[PDB]
C-alpha cells in the first residue's frame, strides 16, 4: 500500500536530516548566493588564506584531508545504514559486507549535492575549492577529483533534493550482489520495499519528470566505475608515495 511506502520515504528522510550535517538544500543554498558565503580557495595563496579563515606538499595535504573527510562520511553513512529497517537484524557480516561496497557509492553520490560544475563545497560548506586548482595539482594527484566532477555535472542535472537521496542511498546500501554476502535474499527482500518507496518518491515528487525511477537507476554504472579508477590511482600513489599514510578505515574497506 501507497501509506505504508510513504511512511517508509518519511522515516529514511528524517534519519538522513538527522545523519548528514551538510544536505544538498544547505549546499545549494551556499552554492546559489550573505552569511553562508564561502571562502574560495583557487591557488597556493588562497589556500594559505584559507587554512587561516577557515582553519607536507600542498597535493599530499589536499590528499589527506580529502581521507579524513571521507573517513567522516564513511562514518555518518553507517550511522544512516542502522536506521534503515531490517539492516541491523541481518547477519552481522552481510553488514560488513554491505557497508564495505556500499560506503563509496554514497560519498560519490552525496559528494555531487556539494559540486557544481566549477568546484566543490569543503569543510562543512564553510570553504569552496576550484575544480581548476584541484585538476591542476601534482600528478597524480589531479586526476583524482576529475572523475567525481564529471559525473556530478551529470548526477544533478535529475535535480533530486534530499528526500529523493535518502531513499536511494539506501536502495544502494541493500544490493544483494555484494560480493562474499551469506543471505542474499532478505537483503533483496529489503531492496525491494525500498525501491517501491524510491518509485512512488520520484512519482509524486517529480511528476513531469518521465522515467526519473529509471534514470536514476542506470546511474548505478556511473558509480562503479568512479570506485574503480579511484582504487587503481591509489594503488599508484602506494608505490609513489611510500611515506604516505592511509587511514586505516579505508585501508580497510578497500582490501
Ligand atoms: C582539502 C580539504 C578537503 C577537500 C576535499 C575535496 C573533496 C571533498 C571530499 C572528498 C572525498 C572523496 C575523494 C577521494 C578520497 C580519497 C580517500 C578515499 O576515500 O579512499
Amino acid at each position: 500500500e501507497s501509506a505504508d511506502l510513504r511512511a517508509l520515504a518519511k522515516h529514511l528522510y528524517d534519519s538522513y536530516i538527522k545523519s548528514f550535517p551538510l544536505t544538498k538544500a544547505k549546499a545549494r543554498a551556499i552554492l546559489t548566493g550573505t552569511d553562508k558565503s564561502p571562502f574560495v580557495i583557487y591557488d597556493m595563496n588562497s589556500l594559505m588564506m584559507g587554512e587561516d579563515k577557515i582553519k607536507k606538499e600542498v597535493a599530499i595535504r589536499i590528499f589527506q584531508g580529502c581521507q579524513f573527510r571521507s573517513v567522516e562520511a564513511v562514518q555518518e553513512i553507517t550511522e544512516y545504514a542502522k536506521s534503515i529497517p531490517g539492516f541491523v537484524n541481518l547477519d552481522l557480516n552481510d553488514q560488513v559486507t554491505l557497508l564495505k561496497y556500499g560506503v563509496h557509492e554514497i560519498i560519490y553520490t552525496m559528494l555531487a549535492s556539494l559540486m557544481n560544475k566549477d568546484g566543490v563545497l569543503i569543510s562543512e560548506g564553510q570553504g569552496f575549492m576550484t575544480r581548476e586548482f584541484l585538476k591542476s595539482l601534482r600528478k597524480p594527484f589531479g586526476d583524482f577529483m576529475e572523475p567525481k566532477f564529471e559525473f556530478a555535472v551529470k548526477f544533478n542535472a535529475l535535480e533530486l533534493d534530499d528526500s529523493d537521496l535518502a531513499i536511494f542511498i539506501a536502495v544502494i546500501i541493500l544490493s544483494g550482489d555484494r560480493p562474499g554476502l551469506l543471505n542474499v535474499k532478505p537483503i533483496e527482500d529489503i531492496q525491494d520495499n525500498l525501491l517501491q518507496a524510491l518509485e512512488l518518491q520520484l512519482k509524486l515528487n517529480h511528476p513531469e519528470s518521465s522515467q526519473l525511477f529509471a534514470k536514476l537507476l542506470q546511474k548505478m554504472t556511473d558509480l562503479r566505475q568512479i570506485v574503480t579508477e579511484h582504487v587503481q590511482l591509489l594503488q599508484v600513489i602506494k608505490k609513489t608515495e611510500t611515506d604516505m599514510s592511509l587511514h586505516p578505515l579505508l585501508q580497510e574497506i578497500y582490501k
